[PDB]
């Protein structure tokens, strides 16, 4: 109930490569903040520069907590420089197998 | 490796109580079909009429042959009834923890 997940679809403007090694390190930094559950990166098959990011959190606030902290700048930054995004915040409302 | 995951993004024109129910159903049947691994229904925080779903398959031909069914589309009928989509097959780059 308490748990969000967070969605990113990126469109990446620069290189695939330094891409994923900026996303590498980007999530690394996401994984040493409380409240980190899990996360996986997503390419679509037969596009090149295509992306989505899911990115599971115990609650919302550690969720906001992360992305305010000093840390994630650089990360930040570096994904800018590189892509564009479309986010939202979601809540699960069914799973299987159950 | 071999595995594709599906995300379909949701707008939602009809009730969404109706949704879910009848989404559960299409679920249900995907769920039954060889090579389904798992799939969250996530619905967006503060939002009535946004979801998003994640359906994770063995491989790209279990997942054409589940959407190949006849069955899938009087299932299909029914869903676009009551909403839009936007979707994409993906491949896992990156997950945390590993
Ligand atoms: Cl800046
Ligand atoms: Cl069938």
């Amino acid at each position: 109930a308490d748990e969000v997940t967070f969605v990113n679809r990126f469109t990446v403007h620069g290189a695939p490569a330094e891409f994923e090694s900026v996303f590498a390190r980007t999530a690394a930094f996401f994984a040493r903040q409380p409240g980190f559950v899990r996360h996986t990166l997503l390419r679509e098959r037969d596009k090149d520069n295509s992306y989505v990011n899911i990115a599971v959190w115990t609650d919302h606030d550690a969720f906001r907590r992360a992305l305010a902290q000093p840390g994630f700048l650089p990360h930040a930054t570096a994904l800018r420089a590189l892509s564009t995004s479309e986010h939202g915040l979601f809540t699960a409302r069914q799973t299987l197998p159950e």
